[PDB]
């Protein structure tokens, strides 16, 4: 067990790292960081792994959600001997949780489990200790180039984000996933704060942009105070992850100052 991971998604290698365990990599997925120094190889989309690229990389394990694929290049890999990992993504605190588990017993760090896990639950804490009696609205919107601007409803790690910052998500009883979110509704939420499909999203200028873009958050609060906020997608990715806890806590600043 001289390891050689090829982790496969962004929430798999912030753990692998977090875990004091990156001199297993030997290989990541497009969506994930990792330091310039270490030289890692790609691996592309996680739902479009090549079984042959991988192969030549002599891993043995391959570590990502159940969302790793195709199928046919899984099997290659397990029929060949290389532990295939399908592991955590949950929207949820508890998917985070489960998640470090899972890594920490493949990379054999267990002993930095608990004091990660702890980390983990004294940040939630730390911001469920700053939610008001009175919390404010906060949307996510997805936004497209030529696409329906969607929203996050419940289970979506922009859903949990909102939460944890100590917000409502005025879309997260009525909404499954990803939406479509009709004008009127946006406008019957009136939301404080619009949270937008990463920091990323723009790709247009920024608040007065995106408010260009969707002309109805003019009827809104946020948009008439141009409250418009960036968040990292990588945070969104895996799902609910460190960097996810660490942009709650830079947004809670700026929502409740």
């Amino acid at each position: 067990s001289h390891m050689r991971i090829v982790s496969a998604g962004s929430a798999v290698t912030e753990l692998i790292l977090a875990l004091g365990a990156e001199q297993q990599l030997v290989a990541v997925d497009v969506t994930s960081e990792v330091p310039s120094s270490l030289n890692l190889p790609t691996v592309g989309y996680h739902r479009r792994l090549a079984a042959e690229g991988l192969l030549t990389l002599e891993p043995t394990h391959l570590i990502g959600s159940d969302e790793m694929g195709p199928d046919t290049a899984l099997q290659q890999l397990r029929s060949s001997g290389i532990q295939v990992n399908v592991i955590n993504s949950d929207s949820t605190p508890q998917g985070l949780l489960t998640r470090i588990d899972q890594i920490a017993q493949i990379t054999h760090t267990e002993q930095h489990a608990q004091k990660l896990k702890e980390n983990v639950q004294q940040q939630i804490n730390a911001l469920q200790a700053k939610r008001p009696e009175k919390p404010k609205k906060v949307l996510f919107l997805l936004l497209h180039e030529g696409r329906a601007a969607n929203v996050a409803g419940s289970d979506t790690v922009p859903d949990t984000i909102i939460g944890l910052i100590g917000a409502h998500n005025p879309a997260s009883p009525s909404i499954t996933s990803y939406k479509p979110l009709s004008m009127e509704s946006m406008i019957e939420m009136q939301p404080d704060m619009v949270l937008v499909s990463g920091r990323s999203l723009e790709k247009l200028g920024g608040a007065d942009a995106v408010l260009n873009a969707v002309p109805m958050l003019a009827a809104t609060p946020a948009g008439q105070n141009k409250n418009i906020v960036a968040i990292d997608g990588h945070a969104l990715v895996g799902g609910l992850g460190l960097k996810s806890l660490q942009e709650a806590q830079r947004i809670q600043t700026l929502l409740y100052p």
